[PDB]
């Protein structure tokens, strides 16, 4: 289904790219998206796909466009434009000045300070999951580890009963990856319905915990509004249950099938930090935009007010002229250039939480359990959309090869 060309936009900028299906998914999403840094593809094109809208397919462009929001608004970050037209979660959708005021609130609640008083829990519950993995042998990593681990300590974060993680993992999911089960606008409507009743509450009998400091809070010198709160805490639920979950799949995926890259990091822990990184880089997940809030010719392109643009964040870092040999992964790279947590006034606040909870991970699971593999004949799937995923992660081995801590 490609909707028909605008009339500004020239033939041979055309290339059709579905960011909810692209072709090579087979040969792995980082892989799917690369194809638009193919010599034959320009720099900036134009999709017909999902209604038509811009791709800038460079690092530099990525950069530039987000750091640029008065040309590049945050109004309607999402594709296509009735989901981005929907999104309305604070601060994301703002721009500065406006943006900011918000974004210091939110960094109360999930900034540096909180990991670091979390940062046991965080370890107790990683250490608690693996060992009871251990003796198995075996496990579905993506429902095994990587969605109870960070969601439970998001769940303790928010201070949300463990019971309604289906409910609400089911929602979030609809809103990054559409199963076309319903629409954006009516996720969210389903979303704001439970937060609702829970801000009324923290209102009035407030806790400790970040639905809390959010709901009380205090913007611009004045009280937050109800609204306000519900709206942030509805971005704060998609951040905590849909990011982290499927960063830990791709990783594991790849560290199941590299024994060499494994040992690397139980022999030099000192490494894990920047092996990280370029995970980070070589995984990167995100792919979202902006909206022309006036006509622009960006880089010779004549782009018109309205007219929407796809930034792809993980894009940036598998661009060759950022990094030499982009899809080898280099845990000593001099340097590793990628835009993974964003760009601009709007850079991840919660990247010290994601951080920390990668390290703990590598370091618990491969000191416990330091030799798996895929399970033979399993075929992994993955999964195009806002926030890209792996549908399921089957992993082996022998309990025998296998160290209780
Ligand atoms: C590895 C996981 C993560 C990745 C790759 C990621 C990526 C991003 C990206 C690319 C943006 C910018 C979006 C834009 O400019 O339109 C962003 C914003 C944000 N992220 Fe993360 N994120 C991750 C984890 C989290 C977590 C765990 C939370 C906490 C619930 C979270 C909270 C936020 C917030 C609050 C913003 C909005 C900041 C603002 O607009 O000023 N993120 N994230
Ligand atoms: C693009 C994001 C990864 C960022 C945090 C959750 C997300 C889906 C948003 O809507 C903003």
């Amino acid at each position: 289904n490609l909707a028909p060309l605008p009339p500004h936009v020239p033939e041979h900028l055309v290339f059709d790219f579905d960011m909810y299906n692209p072709s090579n998914l087979s040969a792995g999403v980082q892989e799917a998206w690369a194809v638009l840094q193919e010599s034959n593809v320009p720099d900036l094109v134009w999709t017909r796909c999902n209604g038509g809208h811009w791709i800038a397919t460079r690092g530099q462009l990525i950069r530039e466009a987000y750091e640029d929001y008065r040309h590049f608004s945050s109004e309607c970050p999402f594709i296509p434009r009735e989901a981005g037209e929907a999104y309305d979660f604070i601060p994301t959708s703002m721009d500065p000045p406006e943006q900011k005021q918000f974004r210091a609130l939110a960094n109360q609640v999930v900034g540096m300070p909180v990991v670091d008083k979390l940062e046991n829990r965080i370890q107790e519950l990683a250490c608690s999951l693996i060992e009871s993995l251990r003796p198995q042998g075996q496990c579905n990593f993506t429902e095994d580890y990587a969605e109870p681990f960070p969601i439970r300590i998001f769940m303790l974060l928010a201070g949300l009963p463990e019971e309604d993680i289906p409910h609400l993992k089911y929602l979030t999911d609809q809103m990054t990856r559409p199963d076309g089960s319903m629409t954006f606008a009516e996720a969210k409507e389903a979303l704001y319905d439970y937060l609702i009743p829970i801000i009324e509450q923290r209102r009035q009998k407030p806790g400790t915990d970040a639905i809390s400091i959010v709901a009380n809070g205090q913007v611009n010198g004045r009280p937050i509004t109800s609204d306000e709160a519900k709206r942030m805490c509805g971005l704060l639920l998609v951040g905590g249950l849909d990011t982290v979950v499927n960063f830990l799949s791709f990783s594991m995926e790849f560290l199941a099938k590299s024994p060499e890259h494994r040992q690397e990091l139980i022999e030099r822990p000192e490494r894990i930090p920047a092996a990280c990184e370029e995970l980070l880089r070589r995984f990167s997940l995100v792919a979202d935009g902006r909206i022309l809030t006036s006509d622009y010719e960006f880089h010779g392109v004549q782009l018109k007010k309205g007219d929407q643009i796809l930034l792809p964040q993980m894009l940036s870092g598998l661009d060759e002229r950022e990094n030499a040999c982009p899809m080898h992964v280099d845990f000593s790279r001099q340097k590793v250039s990628h835009t993974t947590f964003g760009h601009g006034s709007h850079l991840c606040l919660g990247q010290h939480l994601a951080r920390r909870e990668i390290i703990v991970t590598l370091k618990e699971w491969l000191t416990r359990i330091p030799d798996f593999s895929i399970a033979p004949g399993a075929q992994i799937q993955h999964k195009s959309g806002i926030v890209s995923g792996v549908q399921a992660l089957p992993l082996v081995w022998d309990p025998a090869t296998t160290k209780a801590v």
